[PDB]
């Protein structure tokens, strides 16, 4: 009886296996657009992708990742909030049911339909695992998914998901280039907060980006048509793999801009 996205086993539940679930710096938060500072110490955020060589498509079981090669300094995260230097290492999202829904971070409590986590491990702490452990060993940069024209450069990861459909199925990724999932402004606010999956570690410096990209239906359908469960076991759509908002404590959200 492990974690996931239901009733008897989801978000509600966590705190039991994970207490820090309940702790001072959960994620994700309703950011509250009035109310964030605008911080003009702030810097531009710095993504280089230049050289980004992804490798991997994973379906494991709670979202899909996909992975890239972070053994030399090619895909880098800098400037913004940050200090140093934080590595990509992989993305994935989080997704509804319906369009209303999906988002894990909400904008004076809007929902997006999704939400894209580009995650990058601080380079002084040597590699992901040791950064976890860490107050600031991770920098996630966040993007919002609205329902609209469709986002080109989503199309290939989109026609790969027929070959990772099931839990625990992996398929070769070779030569993507995330850029093509960057909105045009790199707008943001940020705020310390944690992991939203378990062990829901509270590690990671936030940066959500303001501007949404779109997608089209059939690219978000497609998400839709993944599975929770394992292969030759009951079909569960992968849908509302979202934590909701959880409570901002003493915290502030600073706006990059405005
Ligand atoms: C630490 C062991 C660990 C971390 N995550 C997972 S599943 C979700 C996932 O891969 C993941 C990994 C890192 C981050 Cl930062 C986030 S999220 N959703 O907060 O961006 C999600 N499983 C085990
Ligand atoms: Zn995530």
């Amino acid at each position: 009886h492990h974690w996931g996205y239901g009733k008897h086993n989801g978000p509600e539940h966590w705190h039991k296996d994970f207490p820090i679930a309940k702790g001072e710096r959960q994620s994700p938060v309703d950011i509250d657009t009035h109310t964030a500072k605008y911080d003009p110490s702030l810097k531009p955020l710095s993504v280089s992708y230049d050289q980004a060589t992804s490798l991997r498509i994973l379906n494991n079981g709670h979202a899909f990742n996909v992975e890239f090669d972070d053994s030399q300094d090619k895909a880098v995260l800098k400037g913004g909030p940050l200090d140093g230097t934080y590595r990509l290492i992989q993305f994935h999202f989080h997704w509804g049911s319906l369009d209303g829904q999906g988002s894990e971070h909400t904008v004076d409590k809007k929902k997006y339909a999704a939400e894209l986590h580009l995650v990058h491990w601080n380079t002084k702490y040597g590699d992901f695992g040791k950064a976890v452990q860490q107050p600031d060993g991770l920098a996630v940069l966040g993007i919002f998914l609205k329902v609209g024209s469709a986002k080109p450069g989503l199309q290939k990861v989109v026609d790969v998901l027929d070959s990772i459909k099931t839990k625990g199925k992996s398929a070769d990724f070779t030569n993507f280039d995330p850029r093509g999932l960057l909105p045009e402004s790199l707008d943001y606010w940020t705020y310390p907060g944690s992991l939203t999956t378990p062990p829901l570690l509270e590690c990671v410096t936030w940066i959500v980006l303001k501007e949404p990209i779109s997608v089209s239906s059939e690219q978000v359908l497609k998400f839709r048509k993944l599975n929770f469960n394992g292969e030759g076991e009951p079909e569960e759509l992968m849908v509302d793999n979202w934590r909701p908002a959880q409570p901002l404590k003493n915290r502030q959200i600073k706006a990059s801009f405005k």
